């Protein structure tokens, strides 16, 4: 019944339906992206109208298409035909991953490239990887993807330790055709396999590690109903998937008494660039979106109980479309379950002679999907004590390159002859805001230091001072970690019991943002990314901080655009925007699997409650 | 037969023994600190001598001393008297705190001041509180302790929810004098109550939360041999304890193959400063020194097993002195457990078909202390791939004021009438270092951002810089979050297989430093406060950052002489000092008992091994 359902698989084959039968889903037609359409703005919405957004590619050169099908009423809403020059590629589909091999396969230029190394051709695999904006005049308009080379010495092989450095092609895979084969010099390929599961390179695996079991003996303190609707420890939300963004969270409200109150309307991964800071023509034009170009919930990986996830696990397997609109379920795709988190409150009183601790826990949402050589967790967390957390895990296989003799200002060595570009992992988090309701506002708060004088004799004092942020052209924002900086989002008609206005506060990492220079290609199309936080105007065309079509979009869109509506942002529904991320320059503890690193963000009540919120938590 | 297990009571017993013997325990003395001396530098050394150092107060008034004993040998090595108005006071004798409410029940210059607010003086708890350096020119060469007064209602209640503001005592607990008796006015003693375990506040208890059962079938990992030494999972360490600093590491190292290579000689947290930045006389001079001034290994707790510590728990029970040179046990004061730790390494791969996760799992050694209204919790780490790391634990009852009329720019109001001064917590992690042995180097990391132009056509490049601190003088060094700084601990004598120095990262936190005016007292007396990272040249007598006697002591000591002495420290034996802390603006949710609140850093290895360290974990 709840308008926040996960998409079934009748709806995924009844939106195939009314595609095909309006002749829209010929045998020349691939589906590059679909998923389900959130309510529009409407405390009062009562009929139920699940909507649909499908992207639609024509392999055979035609214009592809944006389509809003109602599937409750079984009618496409709208059909535009898109300008992919003007407004962006779309997102790439899997099964062009495979073309760009076999068309280089077949190439005489990559062959003799190959001949002169002396590698079979057989051998060879080509990491199909987005092309981006640059030089190429005529790659305007056209679907273009790059490729680097890897041997794989035998099919059980990691290819990632045989880099074939010095060359590179670039391949329209509409038109099949290879538009450009670049090899810049002969590089040795490093010889050293990369092969973990290996008995030669791993050793005798440890006997010492002993069982530990995390078992909930009377099930999880959660309750699941509706299919993703999540009750624990007074917080509600449901649990959402969109085959772009991942796991989405809606509805996250905190039980006060008798009052649910709102906190966050919408929270999303949104966005999720790897820049590389390689200066060699190879890859300097490498930058992965892995959200808006690749689609990170389409790569969503089946997790193993015991393995992935240890305790006591609730599954949710969310399904998705394939390319020609037939459902596809992602099995054990979303990992719930709760987690003891320590030491909640603790006090022993010499005067009241009273001892007092409490256990404090978290409630776990996650999934992991696999871009090509990275894998990468989403890790949302829920505290007992209101605070909101999120976490990314980064892991997978470094990517490679040879490391040139006489060595590198941009890559690490990791291996005789191996090397690992510098390059960085950020995210944007979309929090669509709605603290005790929709009229929000955002603060900005720093340390304030005093000097020493009248009415500061001792020169102890120190303070802190907000100020308001009240139109989008003033809140694009930086991190100050020397001076504390944090950001409050409050509502400004919903006061505490000490007539202070409600609110919390996001505490950020201060990790570094994008490094690339201002003027560049990699800058100008992931804007988002060169400042840690920008508040929106809610509007529900303005999804995702790099627009809808970031393929091949020239730059400029998303949040600059948006930004330059210059809208109040005092007391209005707005939504936040964070940058976070890692900067990684690779060391030789990463090779050849790499142990996880983290990165996120957390938000905290400031004055949200009366009091603490967790004083009415059991002993055990 | 280690000489860094922990002391016996049978030690114990024979320093007091030893020190009766010589003369130095009279009737009059008392022990303010007692704890056991580090093996000088060398190998074997003298083949084995246990040296106890004492500090000795006297309760007559006669100069106090500090005495270094042998236990082995039945000896007294040295004894000097201690001139306290130049080099300190000893540390606070718990007997004194109870000294201060007793002799304030009895002057007529409190009772009037009670009086006036018709306050009871059976109800009047005093908070005794060391005295600092400020304006008094009779406290120098006496021991004074400043007290401030709060309303217990009824013996089970909780006194801070009730301060009485304006009003504060100074005493001299040696003579036992009331020295000054200050009051600037009345204020309204906040009434409600803060009893966090009274239904009328907390409601019904929660009955939502089901058991989350952790064991181990088959045991712990890890295994204790010789008291304290701990073997797990390729780690190899000494867990000690001092009534100072409290628990403390020595010998950490890691087992790489066949050999046992050192990381760290000695880690453990060698001051902490607790500074408040309220400007008002009744509290402008409130700072705690809680392990220099206070001992917070003595205020350890009993940690109870499924409530502190849950899990398949190992304890140590530490031995400590009493005034009088008894032993004292804490029973159950640090808790030993390891615990699962999500995902290590994960990859799913496309051309090789294999699909790869191992879990992650992480040692802890902790222990809580209480002082006063605050209780700290203490958590060192040791993960499967190399990383170290410490987090503090923050809890308790934040510490309270009136809350004023008009408002403040330096309290928080928590509830009617009741107000929480800002404040910091500042750590100094002490980590004498030893990567693969004692020739080590620090080296400061920036990023460094490119231009576009020649070399960097496209805009994208980034890199690093390293530069390396050659002299103690040019070692005292800044945060920089937005230039991803960090600080690399190396051996320039011990090379990984690709003729790299072998390191380690310290990744810190890069939250504010001390925010007192430079020209303050507390600037003077915890300088170290003030720098986020400072290396000297290792010498024995160099043991914390603020010298060997804090309470009432101006500056002169500590880090800043340390470094006056320019010592060569490029391939040195090298002691890094790491700043950190939580800046404190209390909100309504820490009342009426905080929620944990949580600052650390970690060290992660850095080019120390030749490859990942953990591709020899099983899947199990
Ligand atoms: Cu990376
Ligand atoms: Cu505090
Ligand atoms: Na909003
Ligand atoms: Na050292």
């Amino acid at each position: 019944a709840s308008p926040f359902r996960l998409a079934s698989a009748g709806e995924i084959s009844e939106v195939q339906g009314i595609l095909r039968t309006a002749g829209l889903l010929g045998p020349e037609k691939r589906i590059a992206y679909l998923g389900v359409l959130d309510p529009a703005r409407g405390a009062g919405s009562e009929a139920e109208d699940r909507r649909f957004r499908v992207f639609i590619h024509d392999v055979s050169g035609a214009r592809p298409q944006e389509v809003t099908v109602s599937v409750t009423n079984g009618t496409v809403i709208s059909a535009v035909e898109l300008d992919t020059a003007a407004t962006g590629e779309l997102p790439v589909l899997e099964e062009e991953f495979e073309v760009v091999e076999q068309l280089l396969a077949t190439d005489e230029r990559w062959l003799k490239a190959l001949a002169a190394r002396n590698l079979d051709v057989s051998k060879v695999r080509v990491a199909p990887l987005s092309a981006g904006v640059f030089e190429y005049a005529e790659e305007r308009g056209r679907r273009i993807l790059r490729g680097l080379a890897f041997v794989q010495d035998f099919p059980e092989d990691s290819a990632w330790a045989h880099p074939v450095d010095g060359l590179v092609a670039y391949v329209d895979v509409v038109s099949k055709e290879v538009t450009r084969v670049i090899d810049t010099g002969v590089f040795p390929v490093p010889a050293e396999h990369g092969n973990y599961t290996d008995p030669e390179l791993t050793g005798p695996l440890r006997t010492t590690q002993k069982p530990i079991s995390i078992t909930q003996p009377e099930g999880p303190s959660f309750t699941v109903t509706g299919g993703n609707h999540i009750e624990w420890e007074k917080w509600s939300l449901d649990v959402g998937f969109d085959v772009r963004e991942g796991v989405v969270l809606h509805n996250i409200a905190f039980r006060d008494g008798d009052r649910l109150r709102p906190i966050i309307n919408r929270a999303s991964i949104a966005e999720m660039v790897v820049p590389y800071g390689d200066p060699s023509p190879i890859r300097s034009w490498q930058n992965y979106f892995d959200t808006g170009e690749y689609l990170v919930g389409q790569y969503a990986n089946s997790l193993e109980l015991g393995c992935d996830c240890l305790g006591d696990i609730t599954y949710l397997s969310p399904v998705i479309s394939d390319a020609f609109g037939n459902p596809r379920e992602i099995r054990n795709g979303i990992c719930m379950h709760e987690e003891d988190w320590g030491i909640l409150a603790k006090h022993s009183d010499l005067w009241s002679g009273i001892n007092y601790t409490r256990r404090n826990r978290r409630m776990v949402i996650s999934f992991f999907t696999t871009i090509g050589n990275y894998d990468y967790g989403f890790y949302w967390y829920l505290y007992l004590d209101g605070t909101i957390e999120f976490e990314a895990k980064a892991t997978g296989v470094v990517f490679t390159s040879a490391f040139p003799e006489g060595g590198s200002d941009n890559i690490s060595q990791l291996a005789p002859g191996l090397g690992a570009p510098f390059h960085q992992h950020i995210f944007s988090a979309r929090l669509d805001m709605a603290i005790d309701g929709f009229t929000n506002r955002v603060e900005e708060e720093d340390v304030v230091r005093q000097t020493m004088g009248p009415g500061n004799e001792r020169g102890n004092a120190f303070s802190r001072k907000r100020t308001v942020l009240t139109r989008e052209s003033e809140a694009v924002r930086e991190a100050d970690a020397r001076t504390g900086r944090t950001w409050i989002i409050s509502n400004p008609e919903s006061k505490n019991r000490l007539n202070e206005p409600v609110g919390y506060k996001l505490h950020a990492h201060n990790q570094p943002t994008l490094l690339a220079d201002p003027g560049s290609s990699i800058a100008r199309r992931a804007a988002f990314a060169t400042k840690d936080l920008w508040v929106t105007r809610y509007a529900d065309d303005e999804r995702y901080p790099t627009g809808d079509f970031v393929n091949q979009h020239s730059g400029g869109a998303g949040l600059p655009s948006y930004i330059a509506q210059d809208r109040d942002i005092d007391g209005q529904d707005i939504v936040v925007w964070h940058t976070f991320g890692l900067t990684h320059f690779p060391r030789v503890e990463d090779w050849p699997i790499m142990p996880v690193d983290t990165v996120g963000f957390k938000l905290r009540p400031e004055g949200f409650f009366d009091r603490s919120p967790v004083l009415d938590v059991p002993a055990n």
